């Protein structure tokens, strides 16, 4: 237990998670969403906690996204409701997808072809209950081309081939692709796929397809909305509630708007080749934005240093260097290059104020 | 529990270790330490696992290496000695270390810094007991040069200067830089290696610094031994227990003596593209051998199936395809690049034999 605790009293390499900051976050994009007139469903998969999810949906545990079944039971049984598991539903496990939709007031599922809503069919789930589907659109991963015939005709299966059984909610797309730097070129994006979901559903009301629902987002976009988005019923960013050097350099948010660090001690240093060693290796940092390490964290506050080396329990930075200005012993802040990732590889989050831990979070891992 | 359950059976995406594999790979790096007249010391990290601790040790539970804390923990209370902290000490968690030396009959320190041993020396250990020592060698990360006149300054410091509180067990070096391909190329790497340490022992010999043990080892260089290893008293690899794509191309091994695969499903296939949609994506894999994505696995048994892509949760798979060979739901086995990166993000191993699981091992993770 490490409450009340200066940061630099913790055991490094450590995940902290700045709450002011944070919690400015959670609430700056609930507020944008308020603006537009839609709902917010923030995606839990950046922090993957039952803490971080009940500061994203203000305190109401409703109206969340997930990724895997092990989110999305690891949420139901912290007492989340409406709970979407945004993934092709995994046909394979639908017996836990069904156990999952009996026990909440609404599990939502996400398809994109034929044959999984014919698996929903041949799976039903009773209990009065039926399965809440959504048809993921690919506006390019998964999903159904809003062009395509194919997807106008599915939407039509979901909605109307077995309404007993299976409803379709909405139309759901996520503008993944947004991750080309700039606030213009992220608002054509945002544009292209928040007219190509307005127009499909404009599509489906033509063709008599009931379609309530309609969910656009990521951290990008959803960091700076265009009004177009108001005629969305929802969206569902995620990782604005840390941020991090990614989208910083995307230009979705400040260097202030990043909650999230990975603390690290000086372990060492080695004047024959100018380098400071740190405790923090990739087992604490992920490799994402190496593709080399310079790209995976910068030194907050101290420019001068970068990343050139990490081995799984080691970093090595370089700045000619100053080993006064940095005794073994202190201790560095990195800000990592993608939250999600670096969130991944820590068992705890040591959250923060005014200089003190202040709660420990834990996230969920696994499928 | 799944124990007793086919593999096409278990929940994707899963990391299955082969612990006929497994076994083999344990007793054969045993039978080559014997054949050297050396002990043999495991790396843990890249199972982290009291299970594959006891495979690498076999059966014993003595003689490991760790690279955390977190790791020093979980093996000596799963009932395992003579540990070695492989790791420039924390002396910022001296007490931990302190602790555990307390109630170990043998854990293991490294340091390559004098401060380090004044940090020792102002934490007496106390109960009879003495640091047990190691002077890590570099011969390019940490330690110190074993030409470097310092190095055998602090080897006197380390052995002689305070023989009540603090004792010189040996020199450590890791021969990190192993990881240039090709048998010749891996050997001269060993060979340097192992003749600056032998070279250095010598130095610490004429000097009357006594030195018992002398220690080095990686998974190439201990695939491929040299007669001059024999002079040596120990070997310490850790990974060659899995291995995995990279080690296969550094040619450290064959194919067959990987153990470990991470199996994923084919969700989805998206014709229009030409790709097949797997479950497995970064979070079941790492990023590990991008530095694209290419680079981070294989399709055992599929040479014509390539990864293209991989977000959180996802995979992309690319051939012009053939969707009939790979129809959803069908079960892939992905070889990935870095054992110990991937086996850092599951947290729970599937251990078979005979198609079947066989055993759950659950690794340790955090700091
Ligand atoms: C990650 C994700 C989101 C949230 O997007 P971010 O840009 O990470 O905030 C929404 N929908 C899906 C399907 C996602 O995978
Ligand atoms: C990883 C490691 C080893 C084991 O080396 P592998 O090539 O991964 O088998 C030995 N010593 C140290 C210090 C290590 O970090
Ligand atoms: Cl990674
Ligand atoms: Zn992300
Ligand atoms: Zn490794």
């Amino acid at each position: 237990m490490w409450l009340g605790a200066l940061l630099d009293t913790l055991p490094t390499p450590a995940l902290t998670i700045d709450r002011t900051t944070a919690r400015r976050n959670a609430e700056r994009m609930r507020e944008r969403c308020r603006a537009l007139g839609v709902r917010l469903r923030p995606h839990v998969k950046t922090h993957k906690t039952l803490e971080g999810g009940l500061l994203a949906t203000g305190g109401t545990r409703r109206g969340i996204a997930v990724s895997t079944l092990a989110e999305a039971r690891f949420f139901a049984d912290g007492g989340f409701d409406d709970i979407l598991l945004a993934y092709p539903v995994p046909t394979a496990r639908l017996e836990e997808c069904a156990g999952l939709a009996r026990r909440l007031d609404a599990f939502h599922v996400l398809l994109d072809r034929p044959e999984a809503l014919a698996s929903l069919r041949q799976r039903p789930l009773g209990h009065g209950k039926r399965w809440l589907v959504w048809l993921k659109l690919d506006c390019g991963r998964a999903g159904v081309r809003p062009t395509d015939p194919a997807a106008l005709e599915l939407a039509q299966a979901i909605a109307n081939d077995a309404p007993e059984e299976v409803t379709l909610v909405g139309v759901y797309a996520h503008c993944g692709n947004t991750y080309c730097s700039g606030a213009d070129t992220i608002q054509a994006i945002a544009r292209t796929t928040t007219n190509a979901v307005l127009s499909f559903v404009a599509a489906l009301r033509q063709a008599g397809v009931p379609c309530p629902q309609a969910s656009i987002g990521s951290t990008p976009s959803c960091s700076h909305p265009i009004p177009e988005m108001s005629q969305l019923t929802e969206l569902h960013p995620g990782n604005y509630i840390f941020y991090d050097l990614q989208q910083t350099q995307l230009g979705s948010c400040q260097p202030q708007d990043v909650a999230i660090r990975v603390l690290t001690r000086v372990i060492g240093h080695y004047a024959h080749r100018g380098q400071l060693l740190v405790d923090c290796g990739w087992a604490a940092l992920s490799l994402h934005g190496a593709g080399g390490p310079q790209g995976c964290a910068a030194i907050d506050g101290h420019p001068e240093l970068r990343l050139v080396g990490l081995t799984q329990e080691h970093g090595l930075l370089e700045h000619q260097m100053d080993f006064g200005r940095f005794p073994v012993g202190s201790v560095l802040a990195l800000i990592p290059y993608h939250a999600c990732a670096t969130a991944a590889m820590h068992p705890v989050y040591y959250v923060h104020e005014e200089g003190k831990v202040v709660a420990l979070w834990h996230p969920v891992r696994g499928w």
